[PDB]
């Protein structure tokens, strides 16, 4: 059984439950954690909606290449001036050095866009909407979390070029919209939509698009995923350019987005949901929705596993994910803990008293609360149940952030609001500065709550519906310019 | 439209074809390539085939990591011996030197065995059965070719332990057999079942079933996917070891299988079918099967009459999306007709649809198999069944085609002048062999490109007389072993 505590130490929490789940095991190079099944199928639950949404969007899926050359990772300055200390270098292959050291892909801009610039010589070329499945390596040499914070990690990344900036800025918002929906119709996670600030947003992009998700037992907030308008900046590097048939002999630069969704949601999916008996899965993305577990002679011995079976495929048929653990290896119970602790949203039990009374007993995984069910109605019963545990699980989720996301308008009042555990919107005047300010001293001023995290806030995002409206002429929390917006502070992963 | 000829120098239609039909980029690293849409569909046909197949023998997908560590690197080995020459090593990160060079995989075994020896707690955690879709890198300095033989590529590669032999052995054929049937159901290229010699058999292995298929173009075969019984060779060096449940306190190494498959399944499938006029798709992989292209829309076309058009090819459209023909209409303004033709002809779709006025004003349609080049014009009212014969009709004709190309190019032999110029003929030969590595030397300094052993075949085409002596005439053979030049 899982022993460890949520409410106490998290850290070891998440260690035990991630690992007593089986969702992730420990590699022997730090940062780089397996993806054992019972994980990588949620990431495949992910992948399956995502990728649908996207093709009906007219995004199609490729592969580019690991590797980057140096020449054309340094085209955009700012762009890796913010990756370089990260970049994992290739010097050699066996004792043999390279020709000249490689580098493995942080983000597949400055791999992609040089074929981006081949691919566009007409307007007839543009858009471009390529999308690709792939892992990438951050190697930085702070402390790693499995999932959240890890230097392989896999994700999606998705990379247009457009003709206007019209139909780029329309394709940041549907696909920052997509990944709210993974978010909250799949994962069961609520997430505030909003621009990143100047300080916070992509190296080498106009703006940045993002969603952030709050972990209330950590008290802190996490960026779910994320969207960027990287406009011109790329494209002029990289000469993607078309010559138009409205505008004689003057080059035209694309106009691009790229966007990202990673592992991460998984961590996620964790840290919400998860409680003292160990991983909850929300419905949609649960490899198995529904285990069969037979309970309590000979005869009736092959009469209860044929009655599991008989239930196997009834579920199957109605497009129920479900196991039926029929092994001889195991007490009933240890089966309950198993599966309780691996997240199971419904578990089975079939005895034989409810198996010839025509019955059995659904035991939900988010509240516990055993029902008894006719026979007759499992296909029926078990959807609503799966469906309401979905929404429950959402509902739950959404009552915390609403909770824990307030008002502040004034310095003093954040401050203490922030210690207090919540994340706070405060009209703030924008500048990268400010910003550095308000994580100093919100660090420096801290009242340190027992087992809360000792940092200073970070912006998360500018909400794109802010909870108040910012009143005319407010100035921001440091008192010295105008507020510009409304933007959501806190500690962050 | 294309302009080199298969005939002739294969490697610049080769590469014609591949850039010509939108499926490779090239990068400015070489010997890695882009795999645009048009090639990663085929990548997930193949996918979705074998994934499910896989399902239901128990497989289930997941992720280890790209890295591997000095010291789990050379706990077997052969294994290593093998692949170190090939390695790519990761050094620094930014300007910091790493403090330990960490290696990037070439293949997984060395990652995921140490993981396998951590879950192995008992014999009721027998059998584990994993596979992943992944990159893995082999920077070899040889001049690099698109999708045959490339310093990086996608593959997946299924890792299994068991307790006993038995079960093993059972799984490294069904494997063997589904990629057979990647290639031939999927792909419709023909392949030999067989094992590879003593010298050609994945090193830390015991055996190594192989598909190999036949490019007659060049004259040479290749390996088209490959399924290793690594038998205990593994588990003794990563200590994945079970108590047995009846000796207490005895303890067994498990048995192990990898088996692995590549994009170079797309690059077969090019070369196979491939002709003057461009890329041909097997209609079952193909990412679209039917494409509409509207004709006749000349400025004289009332806009009744233009509008009228393009709504019977979405009547077309929809109706083959209604019987799951994977159909797309190209509909668009700005690309002529005979524009479309050739870039969907240059992709190879299996068929193209022509609708014009008059054929729309006829209750008619015109298709265009890509394979032959036949036109059919064909009723409207038929449409969704006789699309379907046709595209049954490709996939089949394609296979029939290669297959007989396969007899033909490949022959008995019991003699190496024989062999030689047969060989010589632009062939490959089933011989009979020795199996011994000196002679396998020799075969291939003789045979000058000299000729590599290919496989043992599971089916030869003769049966061994017996005291039959092998080709080096010193020693007497053990088997027919299928012989060539190769990839
Ligand atoms: C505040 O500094 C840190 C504090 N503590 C630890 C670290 C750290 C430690 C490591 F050992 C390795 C790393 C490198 N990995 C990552 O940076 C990272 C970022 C993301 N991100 C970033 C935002 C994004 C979204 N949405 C973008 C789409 C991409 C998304 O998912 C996801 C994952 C799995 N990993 C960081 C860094
Ligand atoms: C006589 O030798 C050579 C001749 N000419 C060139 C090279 C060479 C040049 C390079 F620039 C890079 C490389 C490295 N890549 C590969 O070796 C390779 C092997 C396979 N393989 C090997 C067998 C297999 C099957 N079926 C196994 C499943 C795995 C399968 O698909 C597939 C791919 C895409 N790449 C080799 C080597
Ligand atoms: O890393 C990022 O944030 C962007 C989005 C995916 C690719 N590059
Ligand atoms: O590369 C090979 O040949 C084995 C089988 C797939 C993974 N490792
Ligand atoms: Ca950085
Ligand atoms: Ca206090
Ligand atoms: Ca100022
Ligand atoms: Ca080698
Ligand atoms: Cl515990
Ligand atoms: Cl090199
Ligand atoms: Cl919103
Ligand atoms: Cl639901
Ligand atoms: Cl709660
Ligand atoms: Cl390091
Ligand atoms: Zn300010
Ligand atoms: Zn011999």
């Amino acid at each position: 059984g899982l022993e460890a505590k949520k409410e106490e130490n998290l850290a070891d929490w998440y260690s035990q439950v991630i690992t007593k789940s089986e969702m992730i095991e420990y590699h022997d190079i730090s940062g780089c954690y397996i993806l054992r099944p019972w994980a990588y199928a949620i990431w495949e639950a992910i992948k399956d909606f995502f990728d649908a949404e996207i093709k009906k969007l007219g995004v199609e899926n490729c592969y580019f290449p690991m590797f980057v050359s140096q020449s054309a990772l340094e085209k955009e300055k700012t762009h890796v001036a913010d990756f370089a200390p990260e970049v994992a270098w290739v010097t050699r292959s066996g004792k043999t050095e390279l020709a000249e050291p490689i580098a493995i892909r942080p983000t597949s801009e400055t791999v992609m866009y040089p074929a981006y610039a081949k691919w566009v010589q007409s307007h007839r070329d543009l858009p471009i909407k390529l999308n690709q499945w792939c892992n990438v390596v951050r190697w930085e040499f702070k402390h790693p979390q499995p999932f959240l914070r890890t230097r392989e990690f896999l994700w999606q990344e998705g990379h247009s070029a457009f003709a206007t900036m019209e139909e780029a800025a329309e394709e940041v918002l549907q696909i920052l919209d997509l990944y709210a929906q993974v978010y909250e119709e799949l994962l069961a996670i609520p997430v505030v939509k909003g621009r990143k600030t100047e300080k916070e947003k992509f190296a080498g992009g106009d703006y940045t698009t993002t969603i952030e998700a709050f972990i209330s037992a950590s008290g802190r907030a996490i960026q779910g995923g994320t969207s960027h308008h990287l406009g011109q900046n790329f494209s002029k590097m990289f000469e993607i350019v078309f010559e138009d048939p409205k505008i004689p002999g003057e080059k035209q630069f694309a106009y691009q987005n790229s966007w990202g969704l990673t592992t991460r949601t998984i961590g996620v999916m964790t840290m919400v949901h998860g409680d003292n008996m160990g991983l909850v899965l929300p419905p949609r993305v649960a490899c198995v929705q529904v285990v069969i577990i037979p309970c309590g002679s000979e005869e009736d011995k092959e009469a209860l596993i044929a009655k599991c079976n008989d239930y196997r495929r009834r579920l199957l048929s109605v497009n129920i994910r479900v196991r039926a653990d029929l092994r001889d290896n195991y007490s009933p119970g240890w089966k309950f803990n198993h599966w309780e602790l691996k997240g199971v949203p419904i578990r089975l039990e079939v005895g034989p008293r409810d198996m010839k009374s025509c019955q059995f007993v659904a035991v939900r995984r988010d509240t516990g609360e055993k029902l008894t069910v006719a026979e007759n109605e499992a296909e029926t019963k078990l959807q609503a149940i799966l469906e309401d545990i979905q929404v429950t699980l959402f509902t739950r989720a959404s009552e915390d952030l609403k909770t824990h996301m307030v008002v502040a308008n004034t310095m003093e009042d954040f401050q203490k609001i922030l210690d207090s555990g919540k994340i706070v919107q405060i009209p703030f005047c924008g500048e990268i500065d400010c910003e550095d300010w308000i994580k100093k001293t919100t660090a420096r001023d801290q009242d340190l709550e027992p087992g809360a995290p000792s940092m200073g806030a970070k912006s998360l995002c500018i909400p794109f519906k802010p909870l108040c409206e910012l009143q005319p002429g407010a100035k921001c929390v440091c008192g010295k310019n105008p507020a510009k917006y409304y933007t959501l502070f806190g500690r962050s992963y």
